[PDB]
């Protein structure tokens, strides 16, 4: 049982890697939300926005902290009508709504500019195609294939915390020292640990 935040802030590969590097974020999935069509997809997006679903442990990280990260990853001071990349916070309850509105106000004061992020109720979130999930890890072949076998398949891997952290590491958002502490948490048999560690070290070089 975990808490959920859904945000939109442009192409979702970067946010997936960024949020997936954060302690308290348990899993991430990218997808589409904000539109009015059912079952959108990459080449049939309708009016939906590229979005990220963050499953987080509220005992470890707060919604307010996630909002702070959201507004540090982009600076939405422009009014656009490009639905696919629009800055949006999809709130799941009135607590999230009020926290979002308050922080938006604090930002607009501290830095002087109007923020155009739309704070709207979450309707439906639609998972994106598999090739979009954990995009950087998925395209780091040896590490990806090694981890996928350890986790028992694609679905199990992309839903895991370790894949979220590994994707962040590849993107440059997590240190190798932090990554190694995350690997320790999973309690792999020592030969799997050493196999993964060797690929990860060889990537840092």
């Amino acid at each position: 049982k975990l808490s959920i935040a859904v945000f939109a802030l442009g192409c979702f590969w970067g946010p997936d890697a960024q949020f997936g590097s954060i302690k308290g974020v348990v899993s991430t999935r990218v997808g589409y939300a904000g539109g009015t069509t059912n079952n959108p997809s990459y080449y049939n997006l309708g009016d939906h926005s590229a979005s990220i679903e963050i499953q987080y442990d509220a005992n470890v990280i707060t919604y307010g902290e996630l909002l702070n990260i959201f507004w540090n990853l982009h600076n939405p001071v422009y009014e656009t009508t490009n639905r696919q990349y629009m800055s949006r916070i999809f709130y799941l309850d009135d607590g999230q709504k009020s926290e979002a509105l308050e922080m938006k106000r604090q930002i607009e004061a501290a830095n002087g500019e109007k923020i155009y992020t739309e704070i709207v109720p979450l309707e439906n979130f639609y998972l994106a195609e598999g090739y979009h999930q954990k995009y950087y890890l998925q395209n780091t072949t040896k590490l990806y294939q090694t981890l996928k076998a350890i986790y028992g398949g694609f679905g199990n891997l992309v839903r895991s915390t370790l894949a979220a952290r590994m994707n962040g590491y590849i993107a440059g958002n997590l240190s190798i020292a932090s990554l190694k502490e995350e690997m320790d948490l999973v309690e792999l048999p020592e030969d799997q640990y050493e196999k993964v560690l060797s690929i990860v070290e060889e990537i840092k070089l």
